[PDB]
């Protein structure tokens, strides 16, 4: 019955009038509303499916946000502000401040073109700062991806560009906020075996080795690559293929992780069980290639970004760079006076 309560013109809680849908998901949807009790200002309302797994996640999200918005009332660390929550026809609804497009939707609407490097540098710094704040408060997000990173303002200028014979959108302000804390997990809570959206999922997660803050760093690495290229480098829906893609881009998995995993089905004699001359094998070869071959320039600033990404995509989570270290990386030197 969600379709029946989330339409343009419906009024929620005698207050919020739905204008349009901002996004949809397995969880339910996010709608833009007019808040008639706050003078007509626009807000985002997340309407959660009335299904146990999503109700529990929504309840968990509300606890996490109460904590974060109380610790950082000014959003210095750029987590979205929750304004309130309520029930509407048995559905949990969470009201948030209204932001601009997700970084994913902006890329999508721009024909899957990447962001400019100077924007990426600022967005990356802000993502690392925001998530590091979570890591400093004993939390792991677990579901970082471009859909969950939103521009504060997604306005852009638009010009014909000769170089690419097409109209192109240039983002005006690249400031972001991090959203979606429904999967966020405290150090002392139960760690679900499966986390992250596949394309952003860390190798310790796929291998069911246990996970913790470093899995977020992996996700951020995947995000930065997508921002740079305009597409994901792990476009797959299959775990084994995904691991094969990693292997082509980053080299072989560490032995000790292969030996430790309970997912035997991927391996044979401690090597990935993957015929590189199969149909899917030839695809993985011709489409994927070593990480640095994706660089669009040899200019040092590009090299600095790729050095950071490479450190974020370290297989062994115990060795993977932390966000505290990442914030001091040379890629960010240009942001400092
Ligand atoms: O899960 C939350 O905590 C969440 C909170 C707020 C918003 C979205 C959220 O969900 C995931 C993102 O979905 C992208 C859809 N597009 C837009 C566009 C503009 N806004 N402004 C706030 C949100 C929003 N979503």
């Amino acid at each position: 019955s969600m379709h029946l309560i989330c339409q343009s013109g419906d009024v929620l809680s005698a207050r919020y009038e739905i204008v349009d849908t901002l996004g949809e998901g397995a969880f339910g949807k996010v709608v833009e509303c007019i808040d008639h009790k706050a003078g007509g200002r626009h807000v985002a309302v997340k309407i959660v499916k009335n299904v146990d797994r999503y109700c529990e996640a929504a309840r968990s999200e509300i606890q996490v946000l109460e904590h974060l918005n109380t610790t950082d009332p000014n959003s210095t660390f750029r987590c979205v502000q929750m304004l309130e929550w309520f029930e509407h026809h048995g559905h949990i609804c969470i009201v948030f401040e209204l932001l601009g497009l997700s970084t994913y939707d902006f890329i999508k609407e721009n024909g899957f073109l990447p962001f400019r490097l100077d924007h990426i540098r600022k967005m990356a710094y802000q993502i690392c700062k925001s998530v590091n704040f979570l890591h400093s408060n004993k939390l792991t997000h677990t579901d970082l991806k471009p859909e969950n990173i939103l521009f504060v303002q997604s306005d852009y200028t638009e010009a014909y560009n000769p170089k690419i014979k097409r109209d192109e959108r240039t983002l005006i302000n690249p400031d972001i906020k991090v959203v979606d804390f429904g999967s966020a997990t405290y150090d002392d809570e139960h760690h679900s075996t499966l986390v992250s959206t596949r394309h952003y999922r860390a190798p310790e997660v796929i291998l069911a080795l246990g996970w913790s803050q470093p899995c977020d760093v992996w996700s951020i690495g995947c995000i930065l690559i997508e921002y740079y290229l305009g597409f994901t480098v792990f476009p797959t829906h299959d775990s084994k293929e995904h691991l094969a893609m990693m292997e082509r881009i980053l080299g072989p998995l560490p032995k000790h992780m292969i030996q430790k995993t309970r997912k035997r089905k991927y391996f044979h004699h401690d090597r990935l069980d993957w015929d590189e001359h199969s149909s899917a094998g030839r695809y993985v070869s011709r489409a994927c290639k070593p990480l640095k071959e994706f660089m669009l320039s040899q200019d040092v600033e590009h090299e600095r970004l790729f050095d950071l990404i490479q450190k974020m995509l370290e297989y062994d989570p115990a060795k993977r760079i932390t966000l505290r270290e990442a914030l001091k990386h040379p890629f960010f030197d240009l942001l400092k006076k």
